[PDB]
C-alpha cells in the first residue's frame, strides 16, 4: 500500500491553485507502475518520493497521465510542501532529472504552508510565428516581444495592454494546437502585480491554474523588457477565469546574460489524504 | 579569406571544455586544403561549414590534423553553437557523412549558449581483451562489463569503484597503444552524476577533455547495466585531471534492443575569433 496526499500548489485555500498528488515511500514501484498510477489519478501530475541517489533529501519523479517530466514547477512545490510534513529541516533538496532543486520551507506550528525553489535557468528566443499566434488568440499585436522560453517545458509570452483585455481573450484552441511542445502564456499588469492565463493543447491543458514553470521565465521577460528590474519580485495571479486562482511569486537575479538565480515561491495547502491498495 | 571561431565545447567558461576551430563559408576550399588548414591549426578537430546538399541547413566536414572523420561529438556541438550565431532558427540540421544530425539550439539574448544533438545509435560488444586492458590501466578488475561501442569512433568503457580510484589511475600509455582504432574511457559515479577520463593513443590523445561521442554510449552502458534507466539523463564530468573540465549531458531512450534516441547536450563558449589569409 502507499499513502498519498493531494496538495493544491500556489494556494492557501483548498480548491484554489493547482492540484498535485504526492505518493510517499515509492521505492517499491517500478516506473511503469508509477505511470499507471498517474493515469489512474488523472491529475495534471502525480509525484513519487524515492530515496536519494546523489546526496539530496529525496529523489522525485514527476508524471503526467501519459509521460514522465524532467521538471515541473507546481508539482515540485506541492511535493516539497507535502514532504515537509515529514521532516523538521528548513531547506529540502529534491533530486530530479534536471539535477537537485533547492527548496526553502516555511512553517507555522510545524505545518509547511509555503516554499521557495531555485528553478533551472531558462533560455529563450523570438517565437517567429507572431501573426499565426496572434490570429489564434484573437488579437492584433502583443505589447512586448513574443518570446519562447525553455526550462524543460517551453513557454511563450504574449502581452496584453490591460487585465480586462486579458480576461476578454477567447482563443481558438484548435488554431493553438499547431503550436507543439509549448504553452501560451498571456499576461498583463504593472509594477509588482501581474495577471496570467495559460493555454496549451500540446501539454493537454485547455486553461491552466498555475503554470509554475512559467513564473520564472515571466520575471525574466518583464526584467529584460524594462517593466521590473532584475532582483525585484513580482506577484503573478493566474487561473482566475477558471476559478482556480493561483498566486506565484517570482524573481530573476543577475542580468539577462548572466542570471544567477530564478526564484519561484508560493503557498500550498492539503486538499486530501489517502491510501492506495498497491 | 575565411573567418573562423574557436569554440570550447562542453563548457560555459573559456579554457574549459574541448576546443574546436569552426571555419565559415568554406565552399571555395577543396578537401585537401581543408586538411592542410586542420594541420595548421593543430586542434583536435577543425570543422568547415559548407552549403547543404540534402535539405539540411549546412554540410559540416570534420578534420583532425591528419584525417577526415565521419562523426565527432564535441566538434559538431561546437559547430552548431558557432553557427547559431548566424541563424535565428531554433533547430539546426547539420549534414555529415553519417547523415543529418539534428541540433536544438539554446540562446540567451541571441547568443547560443548550449545545444543538444541526436547522435547516431551505437553498437557494442564485449572487448574480449580484459586482462591486457586492465594491466595497461594498472588495476585488477572493472566494476561493469568491459564493452566496446561503435558510433563512428569506438569507445571502450572500464568502470572504477569510486571517483578517487578513477583520479588515481596512471595508465601505461605504451601498453594502451596496442588498442587500435578506439578510445579507453574510464568512469565512476552514481545516480545522475558520473566522472570520466579518456585515453587514446590510437586517436592521438594522451587524455581527452570531452569525448562527446562517448557520452551517448556511456548512458547506454549505464542503463544496460542497471545504474540508471533508459530515458534518464546523466551528467558526465570529464577532463578534470587535465584542467579542461567538460560537462556532457546524455540520455538513451528506448531499450537496449530498440534504442530510439541517443541525446547528448552541453554548453559552449567562444574562446576566440579570427580570419585566415586563404
Amino acid at each position: 500500500m502507499h499513502n498519498y496526499v493531494i496538495i493544491d500548489a500556489f494556494a492557501s485555500v483548498p480548491l484554489e491553485g493547482n492540484p498535485v498528488a504526492v505518493f510517499f515511500d515509492a521505492d517499491d514501484l517500478p516506473p511503469a507502475q508509477m505511470q499507471r498510477i498517474a493515469r489512474e489519478m488523472n491529475l495534471s501530475e502525480s509525484t513519487f518520493v524515492l530515496k536519494p541517489r546523489n546526496g539530496g533529501d529525496a529523489l522525485i519523479r514527476i508524471f503526467t497521465p501519459v509521460n514522465e517530466l524532467p521538471f515541473a514547477g507546481a508539482p515540485l512545490l506541492g511535493t516539497a510542501i507535502a514532504l515537509g510534513a515529514h521532516t523538521d529541516n528548513h531547506r529540502l533538496y529534491l533530486e530530479t532529472q534536471m539535477g537537485t532543486i533547492a527548496f526553502e520551507l516555511e512553517r507555522q506550528n510545524g505545518s509547511v504552508i509555503a516554499a521557495s525553489m531555485d528553478q533551472p535557468i531558462p533560455t529563450w528566443t523570438a517565437l517567429g510565428r507572431d501573426a499565426e499566434l496572434l490570429k489564434a488568440l484573437g488579437i492584433s499585436d502583443s505589447t512586448f516581444p513574443i518570446e519562447i522560453y525553455h526550462n524543460g517545458p517551453r513557454h511563450v509570452f504574449v502581452g496584453l495592454p490591460s487585465i480586462d483585455a486579458l480576461s476578454a481573450l477567447h482563443p481558438d484552441h484548435r488554431a493553438l494546437s499547431n503550436f507543439h511542445d509549448m504553452a501560451i502564456n498571456c499576461f498583463a499588469g504593472a509594477g509588482r502585480r501581474w495577471r496570467s492565463r495559460m493555454f496549451s493543447p500540446a501539454y493537454g491543458v485547455v486553461e491552466d491554474a498555475a503554470t509554475g514553470s512559467a513564473a520564472g521565465p515571466l520575471a525574466i521577460h518583464l526584467a529584460r523588457h524594462g517593466q521590473i528590474e532584475f532582483g525585484q519580485p513580482v506577484e503573478i495571479l493566474q487561473g482566475v477565469e477558471i476559478g482556480r486562482p493561483s498566486l506565484m511569486f517570482a524573481k530573476a537575479e543577475g542580468r539577462a546574460e548572466q542570471l544567477t538565480r530564478v526564484e519561484v515561491s508560493g503557498n500550498g495547502v492539503t486538499f486530501g489524504r489517502g491510501t492506495i491498495v498497491l
